[PDB]
């Protein structure tokens, strides 16, 4: 199968609502080893969130029933450890597509940012489902990946770039869901916020605002 | 035990984790007791969400098969790819048939069980005919039609016509009329005799079944859609 069809493919899954079929396309298509363009590491990283995002879902769904509670703690638990499971084998399939080919082939800072966000968003996910020793040092790697991509978004791009406003938000996220720090994910996002509204005049900047009216939202959300 | 397997079914529905709850209703099933009116609308919703997002699919890749004129490569692909999800679609409409055939509707002690389920039979049939191939779908519209009908008779004889049971059998044999009959009067006739009927024994409508109502209210939008 050549790259061009297994994006076609992948495209189709997309409308389908098909995402695993879609994650399976696009992870065959950069294990071939070029370089992805932007249409498709979108698409890599659509099914992917997809993917991971329906276990995340069922798991709060089901963690949250596992607290609300006997015997039905036990399936609750077991249940949410079997979604776990699910959810840890797709975090590492993508990170090692991000440590084998993504990020060495990434041959610009817009590319190398992109994926090293991704990097510190799956981390992330593998930390809101992990416990024990093992938390600290997974939090760390996610942490790490987010702060080199941040260092290179503020030095190669402008404050109003979706993908510098999208890392600030994840960033910022990260901060106050899994390292609990309120005051320096509120600081974040003000200040991504701030250097984007101040900068005037975006080219397609619809990406752009949307993130920035993500980024007030939680800064409201967080502020009481 | 059959209490853990029902939990584990809600527990499932919860996440909506729907193929997890189908394959926790169908053990139960097949443990040959009849189902409660819990077990068996978990059982309903269950696979209602497992075929119904291969429906959803394949209507979307049918679609976009149908509007592509020019590349073939493209087309072929669709083509494959609708194939690939008519045989997962096949798969879950034959494990519900043959749960009904073995299970639910020998064992349905009450004429509300045995219309639900042979309406179900209906349903699933009507959906192997949506994706049948030209030969077999002369043959698969006729059992989908005959479990109606059956369905249809036991229900007029008797349950209300406000039931929402016989309310909802009249909106999906409806449907099949118009969307797999091609037979528009048929199934404006049908809608609309079991409105009416509905209208006329306004009285007797139970304080429990909102339901009854909002078919009502879904069986006339058909009317008018269908009439314009
Ligand atoms: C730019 N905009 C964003 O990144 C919006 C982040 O929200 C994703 C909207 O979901 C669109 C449909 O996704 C269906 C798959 N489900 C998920 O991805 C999913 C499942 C459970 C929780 C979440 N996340 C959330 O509810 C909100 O999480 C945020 C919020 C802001 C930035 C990033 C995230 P996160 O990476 O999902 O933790 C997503
Ligand atoms: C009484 N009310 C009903 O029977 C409601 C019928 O509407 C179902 C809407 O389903 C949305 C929630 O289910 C999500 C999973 N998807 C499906 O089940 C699904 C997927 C594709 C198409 C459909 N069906 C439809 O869009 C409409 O079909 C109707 C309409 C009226 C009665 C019965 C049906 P049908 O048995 O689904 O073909 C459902």
């Amino acid at each position: 199968m050549d790259k061009n069809e297994l994006v076609q493919k992948a495209k189709l899954a997309e409308q389908a609502e098909r995402y695993d079929d879609m994650a399976a396309c696009m992870k065959s298509v950069t294990e071939q080893g070029a370089e992805l363009s932007n249409e498709e590491r979108n698409l890599l990283s659509v099914a992917y969130k997809n993917v991971v995002g329906a276990r995340r879902s069922s798991w709060r769904v089901v963690s949250s029933i596992e607290q609300k509670t006997e015997k039905k703690q036990q399936m609750a638990r077991e249940y949410r450890e079997k979604i776990e499971t699910e959810l840890r084998d797709i975090c590492n399939d993508v990170l090692s597509l991000l440590e084998k080919f993504l990020i060495p082939n990434a041959s610009q800072a817009e590319s190398k940012v992109f994926y090293l966000k991704m990097k510190g968003d799956y981390y992330r996910y593998l930390a809101e489902v992990a416990a024990g020793d093992d938390k600290k040092g997974i939090v760390d790697q996610s942490q790490q990946a987010y702060q080199e991509a941040f260092e290179i978004s503020k030095k190669e791009m402008q404050p109003t770039h979706p993908i510098r406003l999208g890392l600030a938000l994840n960033f910022s996220v990260f901060y106050y869901e899994i390292l609990n720090s309120p005051e320096k994910a509120c600081s974040l996002a003000k200040t991504a916020f701030d250097e984007a509204i101040a900068e005037l005049d975006e080219e397609s900047y619809k990406d752009s605002t949307l993130i920035m009216q993500l980024l007030r939202d939680n800064l409201t959300l967080w502020t009481s």
